């Protein structure tokens, strides 16, 4: 049972992985709510550069998307390898 330790390294792992998807959710949804006010100031005759903005917004909202999908993949996969040493120590 190096599977303890495996288990363990393979739960921080995935621990990291899950806060790192959090944050990129959180970066995404800040992303999201400047769409809305880029939009808002573009639509008040404000910003003529205001639908621009808020197109970049959406790359960025939806690349943090992406990102966090990615990371929650990789601590699942972290999780099975961990479950699977648990079930052996
Ligand atoms: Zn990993």
């Amino acid at each position: 049972a190096q599977h303890y330790a495996q288990a363990i390294h393979h739960e921080g792992l995935a621990r990291h992985h899950t806060t790192v998807a959090e944050d990129h959710r959180q970066t995404a949804n800040l992303h999201d709510n400047r769409i809305k006010a880029a939009k808002a100031r573009y639509n008040a005759g404000l910003d003529p550069n205001g639908l621009t903005s808020a197109q970049k917004h959406q790359i960025e909202r939806d690349h943090h998307l992406s990102l966090a999908a990615q990371a929650e993949r990789h601590a699942a996969t972290h999780n099975r390898e961990a479950a699977y040493h648990r079930l052996h120590s």
